[PDB]
């Protein structure tokens, strides 16, 4: 298994200036013929020349249009093709090939795949092996010219990338499309599209230049009508790129084609970005809300790679994060101003600190740009996206938006059309914060170590008041635990944004603050404070790092209350029920392990209690926000605080926590969950689907996050409300209303009428088997099977895969069971799906990353399932090397 090294850097020996290709495709097989217009770069010591080429079939090669024979002039092993030096021109030269591929058994959905009818490509990172023979690497930077051929019965759209310059008739039954794409390129953003498509189109004037951009959006026929979100999301992108970064789309028209099998959300490529049907496609009778942030999310941020990422393209992979945590930032920053809410960032946040900070304290943990890689496709990874993206928004955060965007032009106008790595994007903001500073000699040296770091720095706090002098004192603290990539950590540049609260009336008692702690530790002093303040610590969360208050539950319930950083309110509520969790846990525990007849439980907090209730009848404060206030955190979040988690008593732990709080406000959740319904379900728009509320869709959630409080509860007659709930047109409310009824006799009643209500929508019956997974049943195992029989079957539709089995192993009191069966019947379907699909096949082993943290018992029974795994000998080797790195073989 060959390790690449970042270190190891170096420039190819060889240029690839043009690219030539005319892909035919058959009934039973895809013809792809390849000029590549090459030449001898001065990097060059006479060294053979070697193609990536993967699983390609040889019909020819030849070099300047003299055929070359195996054996004597070239060898080819499935994975590099060499041609002995010997051979090898010394200037210009023409290398061309003939391959067959077979699309419609690419199965792992990587290079040219067949899904459903449609024919279409995944390049990225190394897949364009897959299709003809390259050097590929995204250095390896050449013009397109590309002709595709198919049947025109079958396939009448033909896209690629660039303008499409001609169209024509081929004798039986067969049509041609030629498209040029002049600039520069890496051959990962390459991309083919064909099939029967059917498309929505609007025009695009542009800000400065007053550019006319096409814009299409593709799907299957069926679906055409779910198109009409993502063309206003795109148009929502554009002006967004134009109006905050001063950025213009430079193309003539902009393709984006929906696809049914797909391995992630979508992909950037140039001018044709592809994506996950369940990111682009929606309609308001046949998809949750869910999917209408998800469309912004993955529209918008394929849109903003056509800077950050294409127009701006990377050295090398591990320079991933440059394009991936700085185009997920830029998403979130339009994410953020499109919903208008504050739940947008609460929800970034409470997934880092609960998958992402799982990630960095796991055997896998990794910093931003790695060391060393084997295989790519493990690569993309939530830390490289999301603690990627916190990197990238601690510049912001530092510089402030003025120097910020000074930066980011700097950073665009001095790389545009070129490869680039994480320095070149330091470099630009290091100009900004000299500006800032007024200091030619400030730098942001230290910055580099948040790409190079791993693990999750943890700052704590001190404080001190004297009254007297009116001089208020903040000493913080900064750790990273040593792991395996460094010995010895080093103190980062945290940005530390905090407000000083005045208890008394809850107003701001300083104006904006960014403390700068660039040191292991240090003391912020503030003088002319009046009285004692509570602080505010880390607003925005503004680094991405374990918070340590050490605040008493008394000033967090005040922050709770008054302060006005959302996520610094929602944090101290995290911290509050944190204290909670971890003493009933251990109260719990210790009566398991002493086998006690009787003990005590510490009861929440009735101020805590109080001030939730307070929030909640609080008719000016925000649904999405209060939806938080009145869940526990993640279970992924609690596991970082816990060593050797019995998972049985957490659930214990947790089912006190939340029958505690409801006896005491089951009433006001019954009262609100009635007199929210006329905003959260009125049906005014409907049948628009330009028409998205935000602030409505965070009413349903908070609706539908009650009725659950309330069905667990089995608060009075709430089965009335449940069925009635049945009855919404909104798919969130009627799948919710499956969910809700595992707790009565009316669960398989509702199975049946949700089912027939989801089978005839494509991505609705996956959204029906999410809700069946993750269904809090006692009988679960024998619902999954029934799955398996009568609707997933032998399926390789990742979306289908994922939707049964994900949702079941966040389920903590049965995916845990203590038998060992969950983790047995997961381990058989990843080694069932790594027969086709590696890639996903590792995606399903995300159960078994906090096997080190749960209770010894656990752990053997994971560990024992990833070492039954790691024998299979037919394992590939995304599997192999992801299992091997999980259990520190
Ligand atoms: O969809 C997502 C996550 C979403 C983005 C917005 C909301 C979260 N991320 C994709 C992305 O960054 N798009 O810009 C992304 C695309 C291709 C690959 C990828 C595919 C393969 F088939 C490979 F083999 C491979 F090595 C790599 C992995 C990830
Ligand atoms: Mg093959
Ligand atoms: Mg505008
Ligand atoms: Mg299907
Ligand atoms: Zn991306």
């Amino acid at each position: 298994p060959k390790i690449h090294y970042r270190k190891d850097y170096k420039p190819s020996g060889f240029i690839i200036n043009q690219v030539t290709l005319n892909i035919n495709i058959h009934d039973q097989e895809t013809i792809v013929r390849s000029v590549l217009d090459m030449d001898i770069s001065k990097h060059n010591v006479g060294e053979d020349l070697v193609f990536d080429g993967v699983g390609l079939k040889i019909n020819e090669i030849s070099i300047n249009n003299k055929k070359l024979v195996e054996g004597e002039e070239y060898t080819y092993d499935n994975e590099f093709l060499t041609i002995f030096s010997k051979f090898v021109p010394k200037s210009k030269f023409a290398f061309s090939s003939e391959v067959i591929i077979h699309p419609e058994t690419n199965y792992a959905l990587t290079g040219l795949y067949k899904s459903k009818n449609i024919i279409v490509s995944q390049c990225e990172a190394t897949g364009f092996r897959r299709i003809t023979f390259f050097i590929d690497r995204p250095d390896m930077m050449a013009k397109y010219d590309v002709t595709v051929t198919a049947d025109k019965e079958k396939y009448p759209v033909l896209l690629s990338n660039g303008d499409k310059v001609n169209e024509f008739e081929i004798p039986g039954g067969r049509h041609g499309a030629r498209f040029n794409d002049p600039p520069l390129k890496p051959c990962y953003l390459f991309a083919v599209v064909a099939g029967d498509l059917k498309h929505l189109s609007a025009t695009y004037i542009t800000k400065y230049t007053k550019k006319k951009v096409e814009l299409y959006v593709f799907s299957e026929e069926k679906y055409v009508s779910k198109l009409q979100w993502a063309l206003e999301c795109l148009k929502k992108s554009m002006a967004f790129d134009e109006d905050y970064f001063g950025l213009e789309y430079d193309l003539s028209r902009l393709n984006l084609v929906a696809v049914s099998d797909f391995n992630v959300g979508a992909m950037e490529n140039k001018g044709l970005n592809i994506f996950n049907a369940n990111s682009l496609l929606a309609s308001k009778k046949n998809s949750i809300d869910f999917s209408y942030a998800r469309i912004l999310t993955v529209v918008g941020h394929e849109y903003f790679h056509q800077y950050t990422g294409n127009r701006v393209t990377l050295r090398d992979w591990f320079q991933l994060t440059l394009k991936e945590g700085l185009t997920v930032h830029r998403e979130n920053l339009f994410s953020e101003e499109m919903t208008k809410t504050v739940t947008t960032r609460l929800s970034h946040v409470d997934l880092l600190r609960s998958v992402q900070f799982l990630e960095d304290s796991s055997p896998l943990s990794h910093p931003i740009r790695p060391e060393s890689y084997v295989s790519m496709e493990n690569f993309y990874t939530t830390t490289v996206y999301d603690k990627g993206s916190e990197v990238m928004r601690m510049y912001l955060t530092i510089l402030g938006e003025e120097y910020y965007k000074k930066g980011f032009d700097i950073y665009i106008k001095k790389n545009d059309g070129n490869t680039a790595t994480c320095e070149d994007f330091n470099y630009a903001m290091e100009q900004a914060y000299k500006m800032k500073k007024a200091d030619n000699s400030a730098n942001l040296n230290q910055y580099l170590l948040w790409f190079s770091q791993s693990g999750t720095p943890h700052v704590s706090f001190k404080y001190n008041y004297d009254a007297e002098k009116k001089q208020y004192s903040i000493h913080v603290n900064q750790y990273t635990k040593p792991d395996e990539n460094q010995k010895e950590k080093k103190p980062l540049f945290i940005p530390i944004s905090v407000g000083l609260i005045n208890p008394e009336n809850g107003k701001e008692m300083i104006s904006q603050t960014t403390l700068e702690l660039t040191k292991e530790s240090d003391t912020f002093v503030f003088n002319n404070i009046a009285v004692k303040p509570i602080p505010s610590l880390f607003r925005g969360f503004s680094a991405p790092v374990y918070i340590e208050d050490q605040l008493t539950d008394e000033e967090r319930i005040l922050l709770l209350k008054y302060d006005s950083d959302a996520f610094v309110r929602y944090n101290s509520c995290t911290n509050i029920y944190m204290k909670q969790i971890l003493m009933n846990y251990n109260e719990f525990l210790k009566a398991k392990n002493e086998k006690l007849e009787s003990f005590q439980l510490t009861p929440v907090n009735a101020q805590f209690i109080d001030a939730i209730k307070y929030l909640l009848e609080d008719p000016h404060a925000d649904a999405g926000f209060k939806s938080y206030i009145v869940s526990l955190p993640q279970d992924r979040y609690i596991i970082n605080f816990v060593s050797n988690l019995d998972t049985d008593v957490l659930a214990d732990t947790k089912e006190y926590i939340y029958k505690q709080i409801g006896d005491k406000l089951n009433d006001v959740y019954y009262k609100m969950f009635k007199s929210l319904e006329a905003k959260a379900d009125d049906l005014t728009y409907f049948n628009d689907e330009s028409h998205v509320d935000f602030d409505q869709m965070n009413m349903r959630t908070l609706r539908n996050t009650l009725l659950s409080l309330l069905s667990k509860a089995q608060y009075p007659n709430i089965l009335n409300e449940i069925i009635e709930h049945s009855k919404s047109p909104y798919p969130s409310n009627w799948l919710t209303s499956l969910s809700v009824s595992a707790y009565f006799d009316k669960y398989f009643e509702l199975y049946d009428k949700t089912y027939k209500l989801s089978k005839d929508d494509e991505l609705l019956l996956q959204e029906w088997l999410k809700t069946v997974s993750r269904s809090d049943r006692k009988d679960i195992y024998e619902i999954l099977k029934k799955l398996e029989n009568e609707v997933l079957k032998d399926s390789k539709n990742p979306n289908d895969i994922r939707a049964v089995y994900l949702p079941f192993t966040n389920n903590l009191r049965r995916f845990h069971d203590i038998s060992g069966k969950g983790y047995k019947l997961i381990a058989e379907v990843i080694t069932k799906t790594d027969k086709f699909n590696p890639m996903v096949a590792t995606q399903l082993c995300e159960p078994f990353k906090l096997w080190n943290k749960l209770d010894t018992k656990r752990q053997e029974l994971m560990l024992n399932e990833m070492n039954t795994m790691l024998q299979e000998p037919q394992i590939s080797n995304n599997l192999k090397e992801y299992l091997l790195r999980l259990t520190n073989k």
